[PDB]
């Protein structure tokens, strides 16, 4: 008898994080880069992409090419990413980039442009796909293959990972890997915690990510019609955490995608919230690597 | 010739409930607990969970494990439930817990923590699944099995039931069971009524539940984009009942799930409504068991 | 070479209707009654109902019984219909009832209760289903069978029809039938027009209905989250027609369903609009039969 | 090794367009005409239409006729188109018509009526369908067949194209064709650019279109509930571009469909935005052909 799920975690007693600056909230802004990395027969894929694009009802096409799907992704790398990088640089808030190995190759300039802005480049896997079914063998060297590309693309290896479309073996291999300080393949808490089942023994930091305060909802069945739906949602999820942080601060992730929030219609909202957030004192805008290194010092694994 | 459906009920003449305090409305706040109880091959299930999670387009996976799906549920037990329990305790309004036997085992501390707050623990079945197809035999001892777990988990047996994903045999077996005062496997009225087709002869109270003033809509195709959609909906459904209650009071159910409303973004709305509701006199916040025992005394079965 | 579709109609020259009272708009409020008439193995159906219910992602079940689905419909006949009848009687605006033969049997009291309020009872077919595939033979006597039930249910035959889920043969048979003054199985205009392809030769009036200013959208993938979405939509579609009616009045249909708008949450919106509409002079609230008889006198078939 | 996708385009350096009048934004209003051109067994199709109609969950029917689907399209040609033509003529802003060959035949009067208003008639293909799978041979003379119809329908050939539901061969054949100045079968930028892979050698202008600032979203799973969702979206996507245009102007496409925006409920929003847009100086309302000819002179292919 063994349950491979921790349904309880900290329970009624979440640790206090003591965010630098005495912030009542810690905000993680995340910009993915998957454009170019997505499904495509050109990449070897047996079908075209269908996930997160204006084509909200798109289906995959076996041994076909979704020219439309492709164009919409192309907006993310071509136009969307730039516009967002100005927004964040504009307010001096830093980013964590969930960058997919194959996309980074295909647009190394923009990666190096991020790296120079001081944004942290976290690994988003070798390719933007669903690992759920992948064989353990072929999945393990996607990771090391991804680990190699970004080190050579960036100058330093990635000490963070996030697959997203995880298969079971995924979070294990991350931890078995070695050189990662954290992962984000959880949406299970409002705070970071050390992975309880690390075979490796070495401390492993978990920084849960989000599928609700994620701009991906602008293209899902359930999701924002206008910008303001995203914004009101972010304000809400801010207000409630800030209010809690008067005695017990927590964090909040914000997921952005080049092809979605980068569209001017939706960018308006993202800036709206930034300004909102910025108007409150005791807010720590930060990269996830900093949250990991903050945790290490603050609440070292025991 | 026999129609097994009562399409008429009270017709033009709903009974007046005389809610304690002379309230013009009776409000039933319900917090489900299904996290840990849901579909999973670890539980014997042939496929992973797909119902009510941020993964609004998730499909079931035969003999697979949806690590993502699991994590999102894990948020309900780990973080969501606690935050909500503070909200309700915060306003001194009481709850009725629709608790699923298997989840209660997996987190007995939080169940006992509820029981101590004074919230009523109603049965939500042995496992959170779709009974629609289950064989009468194997379904009947899920119930008694569920009936045993919560008595031993709580100190008293459950005198209420709600499966949700009912099969035909379900509401019968509930009534054939014996020790239940009511059930909630109806969404067919704005007031409680005695089950008209109880083979058992013994009075059986029906307290219709809701799939519209339910936070579940935040993850369905049709459903709230921002918090305010839930809230405006609740205000509306409040305003119209309160206005009616000037001469004929009725009730209103509110369905909450740990993994959904417990997310800070959506909690803001839930509190918004509570405050709204609280600002009106002649409102009876109550547990369903109290509504059953209120009915017994007020409008005894004949 | 023959195109069985009139893509042009009145073109740039819609006729002026000269609505009684010199109204700048004519409003058709329609309340369906399908509850009890819907799909069900008890009715002979090979599967349960799945269309328009809170169960926004429900699927049909072959030789099964959706107890949940049924309960939600039961709300329409049990509670929803009554509450709405008060709303409309409350403002003295009259209704056109799209009543399905099988539902009318199952709740004759409420039908006769409508008839006494002075509302017009239009035929909605024998059963609430999809005729698209039905054989011409078995479909033709559904209609006459439906035609018989409501005459005996009401005192007068139905001079109007609307199937909704039409099959090709449907609108023909309506016209071949004989005693109907109009039908509504079109959503193709903002005004009534005589059917251009009536084999019968006898004048046939078309009164297009709506699938957008229909409360059905509260349960479809695309559709209102809160009441206000319905209301804002109705105000818009009112404002634009009223503004046009300064020189060229038109009509507007409003589709309501017992099980959907009758829920207090959504009723609030419906009343909101009524009040809105009521606040403007030169608005003709009317039954469709009156619109037919108005047309006859005003713009007789040539 | 050859990647058939330009993921980078202008990168960090989009060209300045110097819009006539020194406008800080260039607005492309587009009204499609597909009604009559859509899928239908009468047209040879093996199934009925299912894309973009109030029937938001409609499925295609093999060798069948969706009478309902048809009626809803019929609203676009019969009523919707006219009402919109007044709106745009009302404000003196000009249109680009994406007109589908088969629809234009079926309603030549309305086409010639557009042509006389001074609106540009761009080709939207021979038939409104999905070319993705079409054989290169039979697809190539759809285009020339479409090219012939509109020249004879309009007086001048179409120097622009947009299929929408493109297959790979599509944009190639457009360029191989010869007499087109641009195409719009991209959604990959916020500015026009010369096609980088034109086999023909001759300059080919790309004017990316939109699937987000498109009224089509009113009938998709993700999309506007009320008018205001469309409008707020347009204001946002306007505000952000206008703000950028203080130093670097760009354009914005607006997709409209007769059967969707032409409904009074949604027309209100479209006018709302027009007025909004109109209230700002330095806005260039224009046809796409003018944007092509503007580009030619301003930023000639090299
Ligand atoms: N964050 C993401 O875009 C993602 N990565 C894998 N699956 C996803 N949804
Ligand atoms: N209330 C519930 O979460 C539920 N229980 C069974 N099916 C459901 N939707
Ligand atoms: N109006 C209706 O509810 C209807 N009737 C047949 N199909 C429908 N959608
Ligand atoms: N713009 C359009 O309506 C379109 N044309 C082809 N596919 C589409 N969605």
């Amino acid at each position: 008898v063994d349950y491979p799920r921790d349904l309880i975690g900290y329970g009624s007693n979440p640790p206090h994080p003591h965010w630098p600056g005495k912030a009542r909230i810690a905000l993680s802004f995340v910009l993915n880069y998957e454009e170019g990395g997505e499904r495509n027969i050109l990449h070897g894929d047996k079908e075209s992409e269908a996930f997160l694009s204006e084509m909200v009802s798109a289906q995959p096409l076996q041994g076909e090419r979704n020219m439309s799907m492709e164009s919409l992704y192309e907006y993310g790398s071509r136009a969307g990413v730039w516009r967002i990088l100005k927004l964040f640089k504009a307010f001096d808030i830093p980013l964590t980039i969930f960058a997919v190995a194959m996309a980074a190759q295909r647009h190394p300039d923009v990666i190096r442009a991020m790296v120079a802005a001081g944004h942290e480049i976290c690994s988003h896997g070798y390719r933007w796909i669903d690992y759920q079914y992948m064989d353990e063998a072929q999945e393990r060297e996607h990771m090391l293959e991804a680990i190699r590309i970004l080190t050579e693309l960036t100058g330093e290896r990635p000490l963070g990972w996030y697959t997203g479309r995880t298969g079971p073996n995924t979070r294990r291999l991350v931890m078995e890997e070695g050189g990662f300080l954290y992962d984000c393949d959880t949406y299970d808490d409002d705070l970071p915690y050390w992975e309880p089942n690390n075979p490796t023994g070495k401390p492993h930091l978990v920084i849960p990510y989000t599928l609700d305060t994620n701009d991906m909802r602008f293209t899902q069945v359930q999701g924002f019609n206008k910008g303001d739906d995203f914004f009101e949602y972010l304000k809400d999820a801010f207000d409630v955490l800030y209010a809690e942080g008067a005695e017990a601060p927590k964090m909040l992730s914000i997921g952005l995608h080049c092809r979605l929030i980068g569209r001017p219609a939706r960018l308006a909202a993202l800036q709206r919230f930034i300004e909102y957030a910025k108007s409150h004192e005791q807010v720590w805008f930060t990269r996830r690597v900093d949250i990991a290194r903050h945790w290490h010092a603050t609440h070292p694994y025991t």
